[PDB]
């Protein structure tokens, strides 16, 4: 039940147009669910993502709580608060924007992944069209260990009608109607939160 998730991003923007933080972790939780859904080679690298979605559930739950509603609302308290590191790694190596950048590129990964499927002939290999959306988006900001490490879980999907069928909607050419349905949903979540990092020059966070 892809499609759940998928549409669960229309709660992530609020009547201002603003993130909102919770809906944000709950959406994720839910592609860290379907990423999983994959092999545990996956599981491994969603560890991360995991990982992250704590940080920021240890803020929400926090003296701040109220500081890390929205998106906006991070960037303002943490950037005048002097709580974020943007220079080089140091004193703040776990700060609500660095923490959500990762999240944020990382939803560019996965967005661009699966548009790159919705889009795809019926001969195309999935590795293939992972590692080339892959390549827009992540590749730029990982290690050498960490990018060849990512490369062979790639050969390690499912073909593409497999992957398709995989989001329980129905047949391929049904699954790739509902892509292009509810991928909206995240490709505005994530154009508004970079608009939001562009802004306040928080594109290269360390």
């Amino acid at each position: 039940n892809l499609k759940v998730v998928l549409v669960s991003f229309k709660q992530c923007l609020d009547e201002k147009e603003e993130v909102l933080l919770d809906p944000y972790i709950a959406s994720w939780k839910g592609l860290v669910r379907f990423l999983n859904s994959l092999g545990t080679i996956f599981s491994f690298i969603s560890k991360d993502v995991v990982s992250k979605l704590r940080i920021m559930e240890r803020l929400r739950g926090g003296p701040q709580s109220e500081h890390y509603r929205s998106l906006q609302a991070m960037v303002a308290h943490e950037l005048s608060n002097r709580l974020v590191d943007l220079e080089r790694r140091s004193h703040h190596p776990e700060s609500g924007c660095r923490t959500v950048l990762r999240l944020h590129r990382a939803l560019h990964w996965l967005q661009l992944f699966l548009e790159g499927l919705r889009t795809s002939p019926e001969d195309a290999r999935t590795s293939a069209l992972c590692a080339d959306s892959y390549n827009a988006s992540l590749a730029a900001y990982h290690p050498w260990v960490v990018r060849r490490a990512v490369t062979v879980a790639f050969c390690t999907l499912p073909t593409r009608e497999v992957f398709l069928e995989a989001m329980n909607v129905g047949p391929p050419e049904q699954a790739v109607q509902m892509l292009g349905e509810a991928l909206p949903f995240i490709q505005r979540v994530y154009n508004v939160s970079q608009k939001l990092y562009a802004e306040h020059s928080l594109l290269d966070l360390p």
